């Protein structure tokens, strides 16, 4: 079911650099890692939390669908797409904190809570900052708990109407051309140590769909591009993509 | 409302070919092509038909949803990725016939006529065999009119569930980077002449979308390519992709 291939760790090591990807084959329901103990790991999810907390808005209807308009603020912030409008679509492209956090205050504690214990969601646990649990808070899932999250995502067995997993599966849509497609979301956890970086999410092939889920150290911002850069050649490494 | 803009023409000039392309912002409100009369031609679908027979086969539960794998009949075709298994997604990727041949035929004349009817579709006229009407039977569409149905898909108003709109939108997909989302449907019309290559979709990016539908004399296969090509080109020199 589960089976280790540490020549994965080359590509860590080329960069500097030390982390987990997860991968799981849907058709054959038989997945792969460079580090079973660190795939079994509970982090922070920092945003990618977005998943479920988009989910969860557009099931109770704080979002209604994916062309509401959040209105900046006007607070200017570090990040300068931040410092701008955005609807569902870019707010999860731009990984737009602010948003999120308005959500989060809306979905309220009560909600939250609930809604986690339903999708089954890392250890379930909110305790912390309404807005901010899921940066700095008790919430934590391990790298196969996000595959099983978003196994289930994918099929639509969630715990949310199917329009709601649909809408945010068009959200998480990073990447498409002749040869694959990547819905994805990225996710920095930088308020408890330690910093690291998540990518998770899944490519679609023809034939197949293979989830993964990887996180690595992070020490900084600079580094960040390291997720997408490994995760592609160890899927280039399996012959997932060309 | 529609602005010629013939200096386009150079990009067909440049590839010994002739045809129209037209775009829509959808947040002006404003149309342009480089040929107007052309624009309001109707012409055979071809396989751009895929779009609306993918909604009404989903409506009608004839395709149970894009996961649904659909067998190869056995005859080997002169398309080799014809002849394999398809779900919904590749079905419409590799434009395979045979699999919406049978879709037509479980539709049935009667509701596939009611269907385009309420879809406001080209001149909505079904004459000839429901499995291939599309290819050489009556009906007719022009690049105008496939700009205002892929309207009312885009904003889920055509006459069919939210939920087949989303999923046909879904299988629509055929590019996506970091700068915009492409979903389109390719077509080419070989059976009546005039023999002329379709490509119709919509091009997303985070504050606007733009609507494409574009036509061009298409002898040989050897020039398909150059739907996307001189589309995109169009697409830059408006500076609506880079
Ligand atoms: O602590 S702050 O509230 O100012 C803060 C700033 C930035 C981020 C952040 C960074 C990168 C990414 S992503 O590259 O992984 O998508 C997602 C989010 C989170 C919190
Ligand atoms: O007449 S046949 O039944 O043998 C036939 C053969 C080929 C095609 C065809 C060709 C190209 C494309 S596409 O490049 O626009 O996707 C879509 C469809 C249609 C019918
Ligand atoms: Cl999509």
């Amino acid at each position: 079911m589960w089976q280790e291939n540490k020549s994965w760790n080359a590509h860590f090591t080329e960069h500097k650099s030390q982390g987990v990807v997860v991968l799981w084959n849907e058709n054959k329901q038989q997945g792969f890692t460079n580090n079973l103990k660190r795939a079994n790991q509970a982090f922070l999810p920092a945003s990618t939390f977005k998943i479920p907390n988009s989910l969860i808005a557009l099931d109770l209807g704080v979002v209604k669908d994916e062309h509401q308009v959040f209105k900046w603020d006007g607070q200017t912030r570090d990040i300068a797409t931040w410092n701008r409008d955005h609807n569902l679509i870019t707010a999860m492209k731009y990984s737009v904190v602010p948003v999120y956090q308005e959500f989060a205050r809306q979905i309220g504690e009560a909600r939250m809570s609930k809604m986690l214990h339903a999708f089954d969601y890392g250890n379930e646990d909110i305790s912390g900052n309404v807005d901010s649990f899921w940066l700095d808070g008790g919430i934590r899932i391990s790298a196969t708990e996000q595959i099983s999250f978003l196994r289930k995502l994918y099929h639509n067995k969630l715990h949310v109407s199917e329009r709601s997993q649909r809408i945010v599966k068009q959200a998480m849509l990073t990447e498409a051309n002749g040869d694959y497609i990547i819905r994805a979301k990225t996710g920095y956890s930088t308020r408890i140590e330690p910093k690291i970086g998540w990518w998770v999410g899944w490519v679609e092939l023809d034939d197949n769909v293979w989830f993964f889920a990887m996180n690595m150290d992070m020490p900084t911002s600079d580094g960040l591009g390291l997720r997408q850069a490994i995760t592609k050649e160890v899927l280039k490494q399996e012959k997932i993509i060309p």
